[PDB]
Protein backbone atom coordinates (compact mmCIF):
# COMPACT_ATOMS: atom_id res chain seq x y z
CA UNK A 1 0.00 0.00 0.00
CA UNK A 2 1.92 2.77 -0.82
CA UNK A 3 1.76 5.95 2.07
CA UNK A 4 1.58 9.35 0.35
CA UNK A 5 4.45 11.36 1.90
CA UNK A 6 5.86 14.99 1.75
CA UNK A 7 9.52 15.89 2.85
CA UNK A 8 10.26 19.40 3.84
CA UNK A 9 12.67 21.04 5.62
CA UNK A 10 15.86 22.96 5.62
CA UNK A 11 19.25 21.91 4.59
CA UNK A 12 19.52 19.27 6.95
CA UNK A 13 16.63 17.13 5.13
CA UNK A 14 18.06 18.57 1.51
CA UNK A 15 21.28 17.44 2.67
CA UNK A 16 23.83 20.56 1.84
CA UNK A 17 26.65 19.37 0.54
CA UNK A 18 25.92 15.65 -0.95
CA UNK A 19 26.24 15.80 -4.79
CA UNK A 20 24.51 15.28 -7.45
CA UNK A 21 22.24 17.88 -6.21
CA UNK A 22 18.56 17.50 -7.96
CA UNK A 23 17.63 20.09 -10.50
CA UNK A 24 21.01 21.29 -11.35
CA UNK A 25 20.17 23.34 -13.96
CA UNK A 26 16.88 24.51 -12.47
CA UNK A 27 15.74 27.25 -10.02
CA UNK A 28 15.39 24.19 -7.59
CA UNK A 29 19.34 23.50 -7.91
CA UNK A 30 20.15 26.61 -5.51
CA UNK A 31 18.45 24.10 -3.12
CA UNK A 32 21.56 22.10 -2.81
CA UNK A 33 19.18 19.15 -2.35
CA UNK A 34 20.77 16.09 -2.98
CA UNK A 35 19.64 13.14 -5.03
CA UNK A 36 20.65 11.05 -2.45
CA UNK A 37 19.60 12.90 1.04
CA UNK A 38 18.24 10.93 3.99
CA UNK A 39 14.52 11.30 2.42
CA UNK A 40 15.78 9.07 -0.98
CA UNK A 41 17.85 6.75 1.05
CA UNK A 42 14.71 6.18 4.17
CA UNK A 43 12.44 5.62 1.74
CA UNK A 44 14.74 2.79 -0.17
CA UNK A 45 15.79 0.79 2.99
CA UNK A 46 11.92 1.19 3.99
CA UNK A 47 11.02 -0.19 0.26
CA UNK A 48 13.50 -3.87 1.39
CA UNK A 49 11.91 -3.65 4.71
CA UNK A 50 8.21 -4.22 2.94
CA UNK A 51 7.16 -0.15 3.68
CA UNK A 52 6.39 1.91 0.52
CA UNK A 53 6.41 5.55 0.67
CA UNK A 54 4.96 7.02 -2.56
CA UNK A 55 7.06 10.32 -2.03
CA UNK A 56 4.62 13.19 -3.80
CA UNK A 57 6.83 16.06 -3.20
CA UNK A 58 10.44 16.95 -1.15
CA UNK A 59 10.29 20.56 -0.67
CA UNK A 60 13.09 20.03 1.33
CA UNK A 61 15.53 23.62 0.45
CA UNK A 62 19.00 25.11 2.06
CA UNK A 63 18.33 28.20 3.88
CA UNK A 64 14.74 27.33 4.27
CA UNK A 65 13.12 29.05 8.03
CA UNK A 66 10.22 27.70 9.84
CA UNK A 67 8.16 30.22 8.04
CA UNK A 68 8.92 29.49 4.54
CA UNK A 69 6.56 26.62 5.19
CA UNK A 70 3.82 28.97 4.74
CA UNK A 71 5.74 31.71 2.81
CA UNK A 72 7.61 32.00 -0.44
CA UNK A 73 10.88 31.36 -0.39
CA UNK A 74 13.26 33.60 -2.20
CA UNK A 75 16.64 32.09 -3.53
CA UNK A 76 19.87 33.54 -4.02
CA UNK A 77 21.24 35.76 -6.89
CA UNK A 78 17.74 36.20 -8.59
CA UNK A 79 16.87 32.07 -9.03
CA UNK A 80 13.84 33.15 -8.21
CA UNK A 81 11.03 33.22 -5.09
CA UNK A 82 10.03 29.23 -4.54
CA UNK A 83 6.53 28.33 -3.62
CA UNK A 84 5.59 27.87 0.50
CA UNK A 85 6.46 24.40 1.25
CA UNK A 86 3.02 23.90 2.72
CA UNK A 87 1.60 23.71 -0.77
CA UNK A 88 3.59 20.34 -1.09
CA UNK A 89 1.01 18.89 1.01
CA UNK A 90 -2.70 17.02 -0.47
CA UNK A 91 -5.71 16.23 1.81
CA UNK A 92 -4.53 12.57 0.76
CA UNK A 93 -0.86 12.90 2.39
CA UNK A 94 -0.76 10.41 5.18
CA UNK A 95 2.97 11.51 5.84
CA UNK A 96 4.86 14.22 6.34
CA UNK A 97 8.82 14.06 7.71
CA UNK A 98 11.60 17.25 7.88
CA UNK A 99 13.93 19.57 9.95
CA UNK A 100 12.55 23.03 10.17
CA UNK A 101 13.91 25.54 12.81
CA UNK A 102 17.61 26.06 12.94
CA UNK A 103 17.36 29.38 10.37
CA UNK A 104 14.60 30.55 12.50
CA UNK A 105 16.69 30.19 15.59
CA UNK A 106 19.77 31.44 13.19
CA UNK A 107 22.35 29.05 14.05
CA UNK A 108 24.01 30.13 10.69
CA UNK A 109 24.48 33.53 12.40
CA UNK A 110 25.52 32.35 15.46
CA UNK A 111 28.69 30.19 13.66
CA UNK A 112 29.80 33.78 11.78
CA UNK A 113 29.57 35.66 14.90
CA UNK A 114 32.27 33.29 16.18
CA UNK A 115 34.41 33.13 12.94
CA UNK A 116 35.92 35.72 11.16
CA UNK A 117 36.17 33.23 8.43
CA UNK A 118 32.63 32.68 8.03
CA UNK A 119 31.96 36.57 8.19
CA UNK A 120 33.61 36.99 4.54
CA UNK A 121 31.54 35.52 1.39
CA UNK A 122 30.75 32.35 1.84
CA UNK A 123 27.48 30.36 0.59
CA UNK A 124 26.16 30.11 4.07
CA UNK A 125 23.23 32.67 4.36
CA UNK A 126 23.05 34.99 7.44
CA UNK A 127 25.00 37.92 9.21
CA UNK A 128 26.80 37.93 12.14
CA UNK A 129 24.12 38.50 15.24
CA UNK A 130 26.27 41.95 16.15
CA UNK A 131 28.44 42.34 13.43
CA UNK A 132 31.10 44.30 15.31
CA UNK A 133 30.89 42.84 18.44
CA UNK A 134 34.70 40.20 17.60
CA UNK A 135 34.68 36.62 16.45
CA UNK A 136 36.94 36.01 19.67
CA UNK A 137 34.73 37.61 21.81
CA UNK A 138 32.11 35.53 20.33
CA UNK A 139 31.27 32.72 23.40
CA UNK A 140 31.03 35.97 25.67
CA UNK A 141 28.76 37.81 23.63
CA UNK A 142 26.15 34.94 23.94
CA UNK A 143 26.50 34.22 27.37
CA UNK A 144 26.73 37.44 28.80
CA UNK A 145 26.12 39.91 26.03
CA UNK A 146 23.70 41.41 24.22
CA UNK A 147 23.92 38.21 22.41
CA UNK A 148 22.16 36.44 25.71
CA UNK A 149 18.74 38.03 25.32
CA UNK A 150 18.64 38.03 21.53
CA UNK A 151 18.70 34.21 22.01
CA UNK A 152 15.93 34.05 24.13
CA UNK A 153 13.78 36.49 21.38
CA UNK A 154 14.57 33.73 18.64
CA UNK A 155 13.71 30.40 20.82
CA UNK A 156 10.38 32.47 21.75
CA UNK A 157 10.04 33.12 17.75
CA UNK A 158 10.80 29.41 17.45
CA UNK A 159 8.32 27.90 20.01
CA UNK A 160 5.52 30.06 18.36
CA UNK A 161 6.84 29.43 14.85
CA UNK A 162 6.60 25.59 15.29
CA UNK A 163 4.02 25.50 16.90
CA UNK A 164 2.04 27.14 13.93
CA UNK A 165 3.89 24.36 11.25
CA UNK A 166 2.59 21.45 13.39
CA UNK A 167 -0.98 23.18 13.22
CA UNK A 168 -0.63 24.17 9.15
CA UNK A 169 0.21 20.51 8.81
CA UNK A 170 -2.53 19.43 10.70
CA UNK A 171 -5.25 21.78 8.46
CA UNK A 172 -3.82 20.84 5.02
CA UNK A 173 -3.12 17.07 5.73
CA UNK A 174 -5.65 16.14 8.42
CA UNK A 175 -4.67 12.54 8.15
CA UNK A 176 -0.59 12.88 7.91
CA UNK A 177 1.12 11.44 10.90
CA UNK A 178 3.54 14.42 11.59
CA UNK A 179 7.26 13.97 12.07
CA UNK A 180 9.88 16.57 13.03
CA UNK A 181 13.28 15.73 12.64
CA UNK A 182 16.03 16.74 14.93
CA UNK A 183 19.47 18.01 14.17
CA UNK A 184 22.51 15.45 14.81
CA UNK A 185 25.09 16.59 17.60
CA UNK A 186 27.89 19.33 16.16
CA UNK A 187 29.72 19.49 19.52
CA UNK A 188 30.54 16.63 21.27
CA UNK A 189 30.42 16.87 25.26
CA UNK A 190 34.04 16.71 25.30
CA UNK A 191 35.08 19.74 23.28
CA UNK A 192 39.07 18.68 23.99
CA UNK A 193 38.31 16.42 20.82
CA UNK A 194 38.10 19.69 18.42
CA UNK A 195 41.36 20.36 19.35
CA UNK A 196 42.71 17.80 16.43
CA UNK A 197 42.37 18.00 13.06
CA UNK A 198 40.23 14.94 11.30
CA UNK A 199 42.65 12.57 9.56
CA UNK A 200 42.98 14.07 6.32
CA UNK A 201 41.70 17.34 7.33
CA UNK A 202 44.60 20.39 7.72
CA UNK A 203 42.28 22.47 8.93
CA UNK A 204 39.96 22.23 12.75
CA UNK A 205 36.29 20.87 12.62
CA UNK A 206 34.74 24.62 13.65
CA UNK A 207 38.01 26.83 11.59
CA UNK A 208 38.55 29.54 13.91
CA UNK A 209 35.73 29.63 16.23
CA UNK A 210 37.29 30.14 19.49
CA UNK A 211 37.39 26.62 21.58
CA UNK A 212 35.67 28.38 24.86
CA UNK A 213 33.07 29.31 22.30
CA UNK A 214 32.25 25.44 21.34
CA UNK A 215 30.17 24.69 24.65
CA UNK A 216 28.18 27.26 24.57
CA UNK A 217 27.25 26.21 20.87
CA UNK A 218 26.11 22.75 21.98
CA UNK A 219 24.37 24.07 25.15
CA UNK A 220 22.70 25.96 22.45
CA UNK A 221 22.05 23.21 20.25
CA UNK A 222 20.79 21.23 23.81
CA UNK A 223 18.09 24.45 23.88
CA UNK A 224 16.83 24.00 20.03
CA UNK A 225 16.72 20.27 20.34
CA UNK A 226 14.47 20.59 23.75
CA UNK A 227 12.23 23.42 21.50
CA UNK A 228 11.42 20.80 18.83
CA UNK A 229 10.98 18.36 21.02
CA UNK A 230 8.46 20.14 23.51
CA UNK A 231 6.72 21.49 20.28
CA UNK A 232 5.84 18.08 18.67
CA UNK A 233 5.25 16.76 22.35
CA UNK A 234 2.51 19.62 22.15
CA UNK A 235 1.32 19.49 18.51
CA UNK A 236 0.45 15.86 17.93
CA UNK A 237 3.72 15.37 15.85
CA UNK A 238 6.35 12.46 16.68
CA UNK A 239 10.08 13.91 17.03
CA UNK A 240 13.19 12.03 15.84
CA UNK A 241 16.08 12.55 18.26
CA UNK A 242 18.80 12.57 16.47
CA UNK A 243 21.51 14.63 19.02
CA UNK A 244 20.95 11.89 21.78
CA UNK A 245 22.42 9.18 19.67
CA UNK A 246 25.34 11.65 17.35
CA UNK A 247 26.77 11.71 20.41
CA UNK A 248 29.85 10.70 18.83
CA UNK A 249 29.19 10.84 15.19
CA UNK A 250 30.34 15.24 15.90
CA UNK A 251 32.21 16.95 13.71
CA UNK A 252 34.96 16.41 15.94
CA UNK A 253 35.13 12.32 16.23
CA UNK A 254 37.31 12.24 13.72
CA UNK A 255 36.98 9.40 11.20
CA UNK A 256 33.32 8.77 12.78
CA UNK A 257 32.34 11.93 12.21
CA UNK A 258 28.78 12.57 10.98
CA UNK A 259 29.21 16.17 10.29
CA UNK A 260 31.52 17.83 7.67
CA UNK A 261 33.39 20.40 8.73
CA UNK A 262 33.03 24.24 8.75
CA UNK A 263 35.58 24.78 6.20
CA UNK A 264 36.15 21.25 5.09
CA UNK A 265 34.98 20.38 1.55
CA UNK A 266 31.76 18.76 0.51
CA UNK A 267 31.01 16.81 -2.44
CA UNK A 268 29.91 20.10 -4.37
CA UNK A 269 31.80 22.04 -6.90
CA UNK A 270 30.71 25.30 -8.67
CA UNK A 271 33.89 26.30 -11.20
CA UNK A 272 36.88 24.13 -9.87
CA UNK A 273 35.99 24.54 -6.76
CA UNK A 274 34.58 22.55 -3.54
CA UNK A 275 31.95 24.19 -1.64
CA UNK A 276 33.08 23.13 1.97
CA UNK A 277 30.14 21.00 3.98
CA UNK A 278 29.74 24.48 6.55
CA UNK A 279 29.05 21.95 9.31
CA UNK A 280 26.22 19.66 7.45
CA UNK A 281 25.82 16.19 7.74
CA UNK A 282 28.21 14.14 5.64
CA UNK A 283 27.84 10.34 3.75
CA UNK A 284 27.99 8.64 7.26
CA UNK A 285 26.47 11.61 9.06
CA UNK A 286 23.31 10.80 6.44
CA UNK A 287 23.47 7.40 6.60
CA UNK A 288 22.63 7.75 10.25
CA UNK A 289 20.10 10.26 9.51
CA UNK A 290 19.01 8.08 7.42
CA UNK A 291 18.78 4.88 9.64
CA UNK A 292 16.74 6.78 12.56
CA UNK A 293 14.21 8.66 10.33
CA UNK A 294 13.18 5.19 8.84
CA UNK A 295 13.56 3.89 12.32
CA UNK A 296 10.82 5.78 13.69
CA UNK A 297 8.45 5.65 10.66
CA UNK A 298 8.39 2.19 10.91
CA UNK A 299 7.70 2.58 14.53
CA UNK A 300 4.81 4.73 13.54
CA UNK A 301 3.07 2.86 10.87
CA UNK A 302 2.90 -0.19 13.30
Amino acid sequence: DPVPTVFFGDSYTANFGIAPVTNQDSERGWCFQAKENYPAVATRSLADKGITLDVQADVSCGGALIHHFWEKQELPFGAGELPPQQDALKQDTQLTVGSLGGNTLGFNRILKQCSDELRKPSLLPGDPVDGDEPAAKCGEFFGTGDGKQWLDDQFERVGAELEELLDRIGYFAPDAKRVLVGYPRLVPEDTTKCLTAAPGQTQLPFADIPQDALPVLDQIQKRLNDAMKKAAADGGADFVDLYAGTGANTACDGADRGIGGLLEDSQLELLGTKIPWYAHPNDKGRDIQAKQVADKIEEILN
